[PDB]
């Protein structure tokens, strides 16, 4: 039982690494939004909803990591 | 059996690392969509389906990681 | 319980790796803000709130990593 | 025997890491497709099959990782 | 106790890895400041405070890592 | 013998990590082909063979990884 | 006690990894300095101190890694 | 000698990680060749041999990794 | 004493990972030098000393990794 | 003695990871050379020696990794 609990806790820590991908990805989307609006201010209403979509889909990959993390810690 | 079970749990956590690739990739697709539409608004209906295709294929790679994670967990 | 405690502490350290994503991502958003405003000074009031939103969403991924780290350390 | 089975499961988890390369690469190809079509709409029919090829070849690297992963699991 | 102590030291070393994000991120912000000012010198006074804010927020992620490090050490 | 066998399986999983380089690299080559052709359609016939050569040389690095993998497995 | 000392030495080695962030970041700042001066020579006196600041702040992240490394070694 | 053999095999696997550098780098050189020739077709005969040199020097780093891998495996 | 000695050797190898940062960073500096000189030949004597400074600072980060490696080895 | 030899062999494998940096870096230099020559063919004789310098300094970082590798394997 000591070994299994220990393994759950190391596994939980490892499971958060993947979150770096969403941290970077979310930023890449918003950088594009900002550069896109600076170059063509009139496009704002068109690209803003695209940024929201991109951020959310990128963020979901981190959510999956965090889900495994919580399953290990509790489930 | 303790050691094997422990290995499954460590393995399950390792199996999520690869999801960082979909995290970045999905974003790269949407960044190109935003930049391409900003430079050429009239191209939006043409490239939007390309971004959806691109994002879905990038995501699938991460979903295959998660699948191995759940195989190990359960 | 030595093995489990040992695992909590190593797991806590591992759980901070993911914070490199927010460190890079936050910077990516601000670099876009700077470049966007340099190319088009008049867009500042428009893109500054987008940069704030972008920072916060990227930052959140780091918060989730640090949350797991502290759970392993203390909770 | 706990050791061998354990190693199979840890090994399978490690084997998914490389999938991050396909997650990013697939995205890089579709980003270029999107940027390329936005700058030159008339080029779409020429570059689209190139992007399909690029995706498939990048994706195959991920299939190889998954193959080793399943070999270890089963 | 020796095993737990060992773990604290290993964990403290692992906890510094994430500082590489701040190392790169601080530099990304300063690169943008430099390129921004070079292309448009008149914008210096506007973008400099933005660069201070950006690098401070990026560096704080590294400080959160170093904090866990020092929690494990002391 | 069990320990050596365990090591072969762990090593085989570790040996697939380097395939991410090919995943990204193949995609970098195709991105350049797409952007190159979009900017200058007339150059297609010249740059396409260069892209085949480039992706083949990039993918071979991944194949060298997979070879070590299969040496350890079989 | 072999365990604690061992952990100090492994931990110290791990603690240097983050230095890669300063190696890349320092380079990113100087690249921007170089590109910025090439595009606008008259801006040199304004951007050079900014690049010194950027280097120093990126470098400090590496100093923090090394600090933990020496704390573990001694 | 079980422990030493085990270590040779894990070490061999680890030694292939470095090959991702050549995989990315080789591609970076060829992408520049393609982009360079697209922008200036007449420069092809000049830059093609530079791309060949670049590929070979990047590739060599991968050769060194594979050399250690095979030394661990066989030598 | 066997375990401690073993830890030093594993540690020494881990301590070299961070050199990848100087490997990339040195290159980033020289890439900017080449591109800046190509676009503005007359700026060469001004930026060349900047590249030498940039490369040396980037390299130092890797040299600090190697230093920890040799401390552990000997 | 089993433990120390095993450690030397794992350490040797780990020591080659850093080579990926030179693999990528060498390529970054040559990509710049190629793009620089495509844009300004007349600059070739000036930038080629700079590429050689950059490649060599980048390559030396991989050499340092490989040195530790060989010290572990033999020394
Ligand atoms: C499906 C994937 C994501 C969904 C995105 C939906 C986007 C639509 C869009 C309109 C957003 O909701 C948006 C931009 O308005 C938004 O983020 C809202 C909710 C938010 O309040 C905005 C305005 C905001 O100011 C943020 C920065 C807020 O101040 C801070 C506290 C939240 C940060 C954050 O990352 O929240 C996440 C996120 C929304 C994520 C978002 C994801 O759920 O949700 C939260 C809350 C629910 C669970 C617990 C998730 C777990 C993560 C790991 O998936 O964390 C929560 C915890
Ligand atoms: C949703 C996620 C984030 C929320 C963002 C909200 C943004 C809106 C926006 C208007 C902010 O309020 C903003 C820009 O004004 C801001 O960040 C303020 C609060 C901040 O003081 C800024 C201006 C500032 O000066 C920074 C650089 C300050 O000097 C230093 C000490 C703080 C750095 C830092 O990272 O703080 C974090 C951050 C706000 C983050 C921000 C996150 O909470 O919060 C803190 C506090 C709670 C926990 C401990 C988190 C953990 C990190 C990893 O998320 O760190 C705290 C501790
Ligand atoms: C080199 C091998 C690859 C082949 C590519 C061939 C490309 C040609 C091109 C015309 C395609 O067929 C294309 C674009 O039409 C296509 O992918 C179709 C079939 C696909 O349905 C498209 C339209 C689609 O909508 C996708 C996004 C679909 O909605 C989702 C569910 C599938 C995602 C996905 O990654 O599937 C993969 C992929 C095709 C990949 C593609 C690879 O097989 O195959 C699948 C099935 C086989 C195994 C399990 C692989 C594992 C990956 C990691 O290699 O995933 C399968 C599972
Ligand atoms: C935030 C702290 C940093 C401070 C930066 C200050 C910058 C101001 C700026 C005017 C400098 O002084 C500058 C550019 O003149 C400078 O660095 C001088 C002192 C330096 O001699 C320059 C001209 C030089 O030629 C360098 C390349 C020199 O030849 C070589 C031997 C030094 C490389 C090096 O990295 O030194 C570091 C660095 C200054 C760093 C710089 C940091 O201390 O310090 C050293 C010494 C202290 C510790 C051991 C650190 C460890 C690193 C990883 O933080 O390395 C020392 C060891
Ligand atoms: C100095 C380092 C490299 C030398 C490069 C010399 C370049 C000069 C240039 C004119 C070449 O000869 C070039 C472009 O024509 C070339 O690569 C030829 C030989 C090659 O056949 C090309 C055109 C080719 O078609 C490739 C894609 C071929 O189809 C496939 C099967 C080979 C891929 C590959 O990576 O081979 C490597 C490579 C040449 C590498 C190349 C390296 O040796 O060699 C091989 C053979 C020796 C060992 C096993 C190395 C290990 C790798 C990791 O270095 O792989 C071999 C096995
Ligand atoms: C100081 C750091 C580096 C020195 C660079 C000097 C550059 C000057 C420049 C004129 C070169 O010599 C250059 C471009 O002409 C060159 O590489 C020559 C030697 C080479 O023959 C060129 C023309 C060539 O065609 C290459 C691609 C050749 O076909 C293949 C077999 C060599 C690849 C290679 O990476 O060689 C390395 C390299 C030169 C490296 C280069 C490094 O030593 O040297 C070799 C041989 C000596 C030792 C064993 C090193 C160990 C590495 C890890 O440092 O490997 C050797 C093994």
């Amino acid at each position: 039982m000591q070994l299994v609990l220990a393994a759950k806790y190391i596994g939980a820590g490892i499971s958060t690494i993947g979150l770096l991908g969403a941290g970077i990805g979310i930023a890449i989307v918003f950088a594009a939004l900002i550069n896109g609006v600076s170059r063509n201010p009139s496009i704002k209403d068109t690209v803003f909803p695209m940024a929201i979509l991109g951020f959310a889909l990128s963020e979901a990959t981190g959510l999956f990591c965090l889900m495994v993390s919580f399953l290990l810690l509790f489930g």
